[PDB]
């Protein structure tokens, strides 16, 4: 199935999910110089304060943090976004170096990791409901380059080792996400897709200008992870991100001057 090796990577995905080659694909390369400021654009609501982190999970691709979404606790709105969408997960996509693990580039800059706060337009109910729709996620992208150590991201870190393979899971209580954003919410946005299978064109994106600075011990840490399920050929968890894909008749609009 499909992955992040030679055989299965992003460049194979079109064969089982054709949407691939679709017209709202993503990451996208953001060209700050053709990125246009938008006045009507407002200031981003990040109300995380409530919020409750229930389990880290290593899914295969990634590890996700999940968060009980069965209530408004940890909520995103306004910016380019009309109406309540509840944090469902998170999670990284990195390199194998510090030069290449964003989806998303800047002026094809590429940094060492990208962060992903997953969330879900409750006008329609469920996760599995707004992926069917084209307003249905926003997803909140932060980047991470290496240089000082992230405090609040230091509990994830550590309990990486009990997560190491496929499947495996860990209890995850009382984490704030809070500590994982920049000083400023200044963004660009743009309508998108999952950045993995199964690719639906759901997203707005919403991609923060302030990358988060993590120490390299951090990140190597993330690179410790499998891809593989336990007792199985060890193979590292690395490059688990899609390049950009062709923008085609989208805008991407920026928050700020
Ligand atoms: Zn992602």
């Amino acid at each position: 199935h499909w992955g992040y090796g030679k055989h299965n990577g992003p460049e194979h995905w079109h064969k089982d999910f054709p949407i691939a080659k679709g017209e709202r694909q993503s990451p996208v390369d953001i060209d700050t110089h053709t990125a246009k400021y938008d006045p009507s654009l407002k200031p981003l609501s990040v109300s995380y304060d409530q919020a409750t982190s229930l389990r880290i999970l290593n899914n295969g691709h990634a590890f996700n943090v999940e968060f009980d979404d069965s209530q408004d606790k940890a909520v995103l709105k306004g910016g380019p976004l009309d109406g309540t969408y509840r944090l469902i997960q998170f999670h990284f996509h990195w390199g194998s170096l510090d030069g290449q693990g964003s989806e998303h580039t800047v002026d094809k800059k590429k940094y060492a990791a990208e962060l992903h706060l997953v969330h879900w337009n409750t006008k329609y109910g469920d996760f599995g409901k707004a992926v069917q729709q084209p307003d249905g996620l926003a997803v909140l992208g932060i980047f991470l380059k290496v240089g000082s150590a992230k405090p609040g991201l230091q509990k994830v870190v550590d309990v990486l080792d009990s997560i190491k393979t496929k499947g495996k899971s860990a209890d995850f209580t009382n984490f704030d996400p809070r500590g994982l954003l920049p000083e400023s919410l200044d963004y660009w946005t743009y309508p998108g897709s999952l950045t993995t299978p199964p690719l639906l064109e759901c997203v707005t994106w919403i991609v923060l200008k302030e990358p988060i600075s993590v120490s390299s011990e951090q990140v190597l840490k993330f690179r410790k992870l499998n891809f593989n399920g336990e007792g199985e050929p060890e193979e590292l968890m690395v490059d688990n991100w899609r390049p950009a894909q062709p923008l085609k008749n989208r805008q991407i609009k920026a928050s700020f001057k």
